[PDB]
């Protein structure tokens, strides 16, 4: 899994199950105290699923998307 670590809402999300994402690569952005902060890849994997949408609510330790297992 990755997951979102302050508390805001999820302004954008960018990827789609069957996406390459690669540790550090930008994955959503999240609107909070009055500014945006960008959201990236906490590791490398395909997306095997996204938890989340755009404007969705999301808080610290809230899942945002879950990957591959390490047999793919």
């Amino acid at each position: 899994t990755v997951s979102i670590q302050m508390a805001g809402n999820l302004w954008k999300v960018h990827v789609k199950a069957g996406d390459q994402i690669e540790k550090g690569q930008e994955v959503a952005i999240l609107e909070s105290m009055k500014m945006e902060i960008p959201i990236v890849a906490d590791r490398s994997g395909i997306v095997k699923e996204v938890k989340k949408k755009e404007g969705d609510f999301v808080n610290e330790g809230d899942v945002l998307l879950e990957l591959s297992n390490s047999t793919q």
